[PDB]
């Protein structure tokens, strides 16, 4: 068992590292596109030829980065150009002012917020960066980062895992029906903030269904957990911070 | 004598996506600076105000992307701007007119060249791309990525791993011992150009210190390794291609 806590911990730490790496690959996009002269170019003078170029510029990057979408928003919250410009789900002509990833980036310069997609209903990290001219803001570049990939790996690791934020909400998980569950408690009067924050409303916000929790001296714990399709089993849980985020990552190893 | 042959098989998969994410965060920056009217404009019409604008631009990117150095090289080999401009080790003014990353950039549009820093002595992947003007080539924009962080996550797995290119040279490795060793035999004649191309020339280019061997099915084999830390254990050996590269990752695992 203590010989299982050892191996669990390195798995954990490694999954957390692959996650770190994956978040940072995506952060490089808005980072480099905030300063990009053709972006700036387009916002200063948004003519059709110009915005078609950026449409294609971004189409290619969503595909080389592996963003679900990269898109560029007007001074006033309108998406003017978008990786998905040729698809019937083209964000172009959409209103993002009531964003959080929008208004926060407008206010602070950059933002990162895990939210459900208006039309999609698919979770992910909106990574955004304000675009500037000399002497004033011009708009916002957003790239949105989905975790189906790392969630798929873990699911094949044989040690399930989910990730919670500071508030305690599972954002990323290898078992989808644990998404938006809680790990703390949480406090009644911060619930709609949150539902709103998440762009969901009716998220569960109930505790993970872990039963029979036993804390261990070395900091592990055991619990019982009914995984889907399975009869109930006992697990070793270990935990680790995900570097350069404010997330904890939590892992189960079958006993 | 059962098959943790299924385990090393995925820890390796994990190691190799860790590596693709890390490389990929760096490929995005030359991919977009190469085309930037400011980067072009600087090269096409350089003046001090311009060139420091870039210097600053490159420090901010490099600092954010965790790139060891990003820098901009003249049509004629001279670095005109660099992320380390303010540092005493600034690449600004250096002649690189005959570095593989430079010349291959120019001919091919783009290059990924693994070498040892001239003055620094640290290994890294130099990622470069031609800047094109209305003229023809104007310069090259280069980003250098080092692999200490990922070699450290690999070392902590307790499954040493390393990555060979097409010439079977070990470029990246979780033991240092072991850099610039070899999976292939490498014929007499080839040592000096290969050394030149590693920019190191002192590279042992000896075959890896562990034989054993046999086959199979798969592409597997048994193995017995030097290293330190425990005399000389026995190890199984998995092999897997690192996606979006020509690198092969190999990994050994204790008995």
């Amino acid at each position: 068992l203590a010989g299982l806590a050892g191996q669990s911990r390195i798995d954990a730490s490694l999954k957390a590292s692959l996650l770190r790496a994956v978040v940072e690959r995506q952060r490089a996009l808005p980072l480099v596109l905030a300063d990009d002269a053709a972006i700036r170019g387009a916002l200063l003078s948004p003519d059709r030829p110009s915005l078609d170029r950026i449409n294609r510029k971004l189409e290619a990057l969503a595909t080389s980065a592996e963003a679900a979408v990269i898109y560029l928003i007007d001074r006033s919250g309108v998406a003017v150009a978008a990786s998905n410009w040729q698809e019937p789900t083209s964000f172009v002509g959409n209103d993002y002012a009531f964003r959080d990833y929008f208004r926060l980036a407008v206010r602070d310069g950059m933002a990162e917020h895990f939210a459900m997609g208006t039309v999609s209903n698919r979770p992910g990290l909106y990574i955004s960066r304000r675009v500037d001219g000399p002497g004033g803001p011009l708009g916002v570049i957003v790239a949105k980062l989905e975790f189906d990939g790392v969630e798929a790996d873990w699911q094949a690791s044989g040690k399930p895992a989910y990730v919670t934020d500071r508030r305690g909400i599972v954002l990323i998980t290898s078992l989808p029906s644990w998404r938006f569950m809680t790990t703390k408690p949480i406090a009644e009067d911060r619930l709609a903030p949150i539902r709103e924050s998440l762009q969901f409303g009716d998220a569960p916000l109930l505790p993970l269904p872990f039963r029979k929790i036993e804390a261990r001296p070395d900091g592990s714990s055991t619990l019982d957990a009914l995984l889907p399709g399975d009869s109930t089993a006992a697990f070793l849980r270990v935990e680790t911070m995900v570097p350069s985020t404010n997330w904890r990552l939590e892992q189960l190893s079958p006993l």
